[PDB]
């Protein structure tokens, strides 16, 4: 059947014009387009990380209560892509930082993570993202947050659901063991963590660029994580990556798409940045019937499922 159990796209959106808190549907951010995910759903994803902003979901205070409006909004493409069968990932995509300053309070956010999961703990086609890339913060704050999502969504009666848990440093695979190996503490009492990583192709790995380094920097920048997985006994997930629409970023593509499915015995899937409605020319476009990344690169991921 499949190289991997899962594989998908990120579905962007209603993390869109974070300048405009909370914002308003339909000018400053939009909800996924579920007949577009059906496409993708069609092609063989199985798939699909939604990513939102904490502010819009869980105003003014991380301990408050939800905003019912984009909350439902956000559980609609939730609940489309769970009930044709398919894994949604839930996506603070927040960079840990709440309102622009670094989240330092493991007991809010542990608040804000039972009030957010306590609306999905019967459905375990969901995966908790604990948060967006954290970064520029200390590493021991960034393991205890981890810890504290992990304690509130179990916390919540959200026992079924697989936990995706990211590292400092934008979580990058390159970067793994640089920075985040105290990240293999953590405990889960329902064993279900994987630790998603990030990996784009362009010189600083910030995925801006349609250029990549070279045709093989891709299984390059996934060597050291993958030994890290296998020796720690750890699972891993690749929770975004790109690349641009020539011979080289396809070839760095597959080259370390190659390599994970060579050790699909610790990396559980993949899924591209990113497909969503709103993106127009977008060089990482998966958004059928035009993206960029849909012309380029899905008969390529095929290949993958
Ligand atoms: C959601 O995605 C669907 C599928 O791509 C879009 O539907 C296309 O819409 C155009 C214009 O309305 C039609 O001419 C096509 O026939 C549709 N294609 C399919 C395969 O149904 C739809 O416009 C999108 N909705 C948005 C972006 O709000």
């Amino acid at each position: 059947a499949s190289s991997f159990e899962w594989f998908g796209s990120n579905e962007s959106g209603a993390e869109f014009g974070s300048g405009n808190i909370p914002g308003v549907e339909g000018t400053d951010y939009t909800f996924p387009n579920t007949t577009a995910i059906q496409i993708l759903i069609d092609a063989g994803m199985n798939i699909f990380r939604v990513p939102f902003l904490m502010e819009r979901m869980i105003p003014t205070e991380m301990t408050g209560s939800l905003d019912t409006a984009y909350f439902e909004g956000y559980s609609e493409v939730i609940n489309y892509i769970t009930g044709k069968g398919a894994h949604a990932v839930v996506d603070p995509h927040n960079f840990g930082r709440y309102y622009g300053t670094p989240i330092s309070s493991t007991s809010d956010f542990q608040t804000f993570w039972s009030t957010l999961a306590s609306q999905f703990k019967s459905n375990d086609l969901v995966i908790f993202d604990t948060n967006n890339e954290y970064h520029d913060m200390d590493e021991s704050v960034v393991v205890a947050l981890n810890q504290a999502a992990i304690d509130g969504i179990r916390d919540a009666g959200a026992t079924t659901q697989y936990i995706f848990v990211e590292g400092n440093a934008y979580s990058g695979a390159w970067t793994w063991t640089t920075y985040n190996t105290a990240m293999v503490a953590l405990t889960d009492p329902s064993d279900l963590i994987v630790y998603e990583m990030h990996q784009y192709l362009d010189s600083d790995g910030s995925g801006t660029s349609d250029q990549c380094v070279s045709s093989t920097v891709g299984q390059e920048r996934v060597v050291d994580a993958t030994t890290w997985l296998q020796s720690n006994g750890k699972l891993g997930i690749l929770g975004e990556f790109a690349g641009g629409a020539n011979s080289v970023c396809e070839e760095a593509v597959e080259g370390m798409l190659d390599y994970l499915a060579e050790n699909s015995d610790v990396w559980l899937g993949a899924s591209w940045w990113s497909a969503g409605p709103w993106w127009q020319d977008y060089i990482y476009s998966m958004e059928p019937p035009n993206g960029i990344a849909y012309e380029s690169y899905l008969s390529i991921l095929e290949t993958y499922f």
